[PDB]
C-alpha cells in the first residue's frame, strides 16, 4: 500500500493508509 514517512521529533516512522 502507500505509505509515507514521517519524521517527528527525532522519530521517522512509516505511516501507511
Amino acid at each position: 500500500k502507500w505509505c509515507f514517512r514521517v519524521c517527528y521529533r527525532g522519530i521517522c516512522y512509516r505511516k501507511c493508509r
